Parts: C-alpha cells; structure tokens; sequence
C-alpha cells in the first residue's frame, strides 16, 4: 500500500464497485474544482439538453472570475458559446465562468440568481438520487461544499457513464470556435487539460483536477490498463506534483493489485 500526501483519499475498480485503496475514504472536506464534475453531469442529465444549444456570455459571468479571483476559460462577453464548448471549458481549464454560464443555462428561474439556486439545488439532488450521504453543494464551481473521496469517486463514476463527458475529460487541448457580435468566427486561445495525468500516466482517461484555500489539492483519476479501469479521489494533498504523485502511486497500486 502506497503512502500519500493527500489527506483523503479512495480507488475503485471502475466496472466491478470493489474498493482498491482507501485512506479517510469517507470524511468530509472541501472539494474546489473538483465540483464542476457534479456540474457537467448534471448538465448532461437535462432532459432538454442540446450540446449545440448556444449561450451567450454574460458580463457577469466575467465579473465574477475577477471578484472571486476564480479559474477561468477567459469566455468574451458578448459571444456565443455552445454547450458542448462550454462542457470543455469547464473541464479542461477548470473554468468557473463556463461553470456560471452552464448553471445559468440548465437552472429553473425567472432571474439568473434564482437559475443558479435551482441548479445548485439539482446538484444536490443528483448526489441524493446516487445514494450518497456525505456529500453538499453550495456552489456550481466549488463549509456547505464537501464531500468525501469515495463520494466524489462514485460521483466520477456515474459521470463516466456518460460518452460525452468521457470524450471531454479525456481531452488534452481544445480550442473553441465561438461567435462574435458580429457574427464572425472567433479562434480562441487554446485550452489545456490542468490534469497532468492524461500525459504523464499511461492509460489515463480522466478525470478532473480541483483546488482551493480550504481544499488544497485536489484530483479525481481515471485509467485503464489491461481492460481494467481504475477510478478514484484524492483529497487535500500539498501540491500540484504531490497530487499527481499520489494518483499515479494509488492507479499503480490499484492494478497491482
Ligand atoms: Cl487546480
Ligand atoms: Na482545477
């Protein structure tokens, strides 16, 4: 069994359900980032879902970033973005704007604050429906927002079941064509996966990075190696190389197993 630094930590053999590695699997803490997977699956779960459906920026969207000094897909005010493109921007660059965006887009209500509490209410009740009890949302993006890393593994996991969303984590750079006031076609800067795994560990497939003041670093990993697919969290670890490390010794460990 490996040593981590994470605090929190779980791996699953993604197909069987049979627990591979534990560690504080289930005490709550905080999840950042890793929350825009509830935020993608729930998306994905609209029953009036359009991957083509276009949304158009809001000015608010972009202050919020700013006034929360919050990971971005740097979406321009003023454009057309899809929801396919807006899923990208969510979990590749963890952007928190594509997060406000998508929640605005999928929540119930007259006024976006009314959509935003409705979608965060979904979120919740996703987690409910999946049978889970360590687990509550606050926010579309990441002391109400916690879960567990057996929580949020079982959430990936639902999550994977999706082709969508399983085409989009397992993506390493996407650059989004959006449209313009004008109506032209805008190139984007491209955007990058923040989860280093998808180059640095064979097989790898997923899932979503996260981070945050309280819930420091943050990873949910996915891989496959010899049709066996290993998917866990880790929790609280103490760095950007340190929660690589410890994903990649917890999948290591998993399929030695
Ligand atoms: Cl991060
Ligand atoms: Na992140």
């Amino acid at each position: 069994k490996p040593t981590i630094a994470a605090v929190g930590g779980y791996a699953m053999n993604n197909g069987t359900g049979t627990t591979l590695y534990t560690k504080a699997a289930d005490t709550r803490r905080s999840t950042g980032s890793t929350t825009h997977i509830m935020t993608a699956k729930v998306v994905l779960a609209q029953s009036n879902l359009n991957l083509d459906a276009k949304v158009t920026i809001q000015k608010a969207y972009s202050d919020y970033v700013v006034a929360n000094n919050a990971s971005q897909a740097h979406l321009i005010v003023g454009d057309k973005v899809t929801v396919r493109q807006l899923l990208y921007g969510l979990m590749l660059p963890s952007g928190c704007d594509a997060a406000y965006a998508l929640a605005d887009k999928y929540g119930s209500g007259s006024t976006r604050a009314a959509r935003v509490k409705s979608f965060i209410g979904k979120m919740n009740t996703a987690a409910t429906n999946l049978g889970l009890h360590n687990t509550h949302f606050d926010s579309f993006d990441g002391g109400a927002n916690y879960s567990t890393p057996r929580d949020l593994t079982k959430i990936a996991s639902s999550a994977m079941k999706n082709s969508t969303f399983r085409t989009v984590v397992k993506t390493k750079a996407y650059t989004a064509k959006t449209v313009t006031k004008t109506g032209s076609i805008r190139t984007m800067d491209t955007w990058k996966n923040t989860n280093g795994l998808l180059s640095s560990y064979s097989g790898a497939i997923g899932v979503k990075t996260g981070s945050g003041p309280e819930a420091k670093y943050c990873l949910v990993f996915a891989a496959t190696r010899g049709g066996k697919t290993v998917i866990g969290t880790v929790l609280a670890s103490t760095s950007i190389p340190a929660r690589e490390s410890d994903a990649t010794k917890i999948m290591n460990y998993g399929f030695a197993l």
